[PDB]
């Protein structure tokens, strides 16, 4: 049996729908350490530990650019943090590092007693995610910390589109009309540089750069797919192998690649 495994068996229903099985809290993390501000999404009934995923945005945003993630993936057994940068003019690089840096409060704050999320958080199982440099810095930190276990950045973009080093495994929603980070440029090269993981690649049609972020018409399809890559790689879960690995068969779905992904 899989100690990791939360929740009912999924189906595609219930991954395209507003929310998982769980109640989800919030809060402001009132001293964030080394970025410049967080909010924790929590569930408050998963039944056990669950893994934590930190979010970023990208270049001039804010949390509310990624804020619909929190309570979508916390449903589903996640603590997630959405981070705002230090400036909103860091570059990935520094991203990553805030990144990692509210990974860390998340775990500091799992052994805290006086935080509602003390004793909910796996500390070794986390993932990573973020918006187009909030997305490049996903990358970068998955790069140098290899024992992460599930990246999706969406829209991503880095100053090198070289990756060729990442073992975790990495959904990259890409957006087809994207004019800040093109997919042909960005998405697409960064995708086909990583040889040594299970990746995918989901490009959603018509979409500006913005077509991942909080409000966006496909909620159901990326919503699914995030937390069917999530629930298959941090929770281990083979529950989800079908629905984090397979062509989604959407008519919202312009180009669809992956590998080592059965």
């Amino acid at each position: 049996s899989n100690p990791y495994a939360r929740g009912p068996n999924p189906t595609a229903a219930s991954l395209e729908a507003s929310a998982g099985p769980f109640t989800v809290r919030s809060f402001t993390v009132s001293r964030p350490s080394g970025y410049g501000a967080g909010t924790v999404y929590y569930p408050t009934n998963a039944g056990g530990t669950v893994g934590a995923i930190a979010i970023v945005p990208g270049y001039t945003a804010r949390q509310s650019s990624i804020k619909w993630w929190g309570p979508r993936l916390a449903s589903h057994g996640f603590v997630v943090i959405t981070i705002d940068t230090n400036s909103t003019l860091d570059q990935p690089s520094s991203r990553s590092s805030q990144q990692m840096a509210a990974l860390r409060q998340v775990a500091s704050l799992n052994g805290t007693s006086s935080s509602p999320i003390y004793g909910k958080v796996d500390t070794a199982r986390m993932g990573v995610m973020g918006w187009s440099m909030g997305g490049g810095g996903s990358l970068i930190s998955a790069a140098n910390n290899p024992s992460l276990k599930a990246a999706a950045p969406q829209a991503p973009w880095a100053s090198s589109t070289n990756f060729s080093s990442v073992t975790v495994p990495t959904l990259i929603f890409a957006c087809e009309n994207d004019s800040i980070a093109p997919v042909n440029s960005s998405a697409l090269p960064i995708y086909d540089s990583m040889s040594r993981n299970a990746k995918q690649f989901l490009e959603i049609c018509g979409g500006s750069h913005s077509c991942a972020n909080s409000g966006n018409s496909n909620q159901a399809l990326i919503g699914k797919k995030g937390v069917a890559w999530m629930k298959r790689f941090m929770d281990n879960d083979t529950r989800y192998s079908t629905f984090a690995c397979e062509n989604p068969n959407s008519t919202r779905v312009c180009d669809f690649r992956t590998a080592n992904c059965s």
